[PDB]
């Protein structure tokens, strides 16, 4: 819920903040 929130305040991603908020990013 917050993770999206943030990338959509703090940027404007979707599919890709989505999916690398569950990811293991590098």
């Amino acid at each position: 819920d917050p993770c999206y929130e943030v990338c959509l305040q703090q940027h404007g991603n979707v599919k890709e903040c989505e999916e690398a908020c569950k990811h293991p990013v590098e």
